[PDB]
């Protein structure tokens, strides 16, 4: 759905999430630049040495089966792995709030 910005790059998906006016844990995902068959998430953050800061996720599959950014936490789809982490972190930087506007 609305999350999806698809084969937008690293760089504009950056421009777009750190916009003052997003809160913290504001996101997208889109294709991997660099890792073919991959996808990203981008989520918005913030730490006081830097700031406003934008972390990238790697999202994998396995083969006959499962999206994940880390091995064990699997998900069968991306719908999925979206909503999950909009309940929790789970070891990432903000849970998921906002779609990004853009
Ligand atoms: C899968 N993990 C490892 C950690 C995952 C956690 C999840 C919670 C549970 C414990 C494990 C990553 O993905 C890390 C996540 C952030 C971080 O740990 O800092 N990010 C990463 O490694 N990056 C590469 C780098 O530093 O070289 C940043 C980056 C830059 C461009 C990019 O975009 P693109 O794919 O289009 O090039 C995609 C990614």
């Amino acid at each position: 759905e609305e999350w999806y910005f698809g084969k937008i790059t690293r760089r504009e998906s950056e421009r777009l999430l750190l916009n003052p006016e997003n809160p913290r844990g504001t996101f997208l995902v889109r294709e991997s630049e660099t890792t073919k068959g991959a996808y990203c998430l981008s989520v918005s953050d913030f730490d006081n040495a830097k700031g406003l800061n934008v972390k990238h996720y790697k999202i994998r599959k396995l083969d006959s089966g499962g999206f994940y950014i880390t091995s064990r936490t699997q998900f069968s789809s991306l719908q999925q792995l979206v909503a999950y982490y909009s309940k929790h972190a789970d070891g990432l930087c903000h849970r998921l709030t906002n779609v990004c506007p853009t």
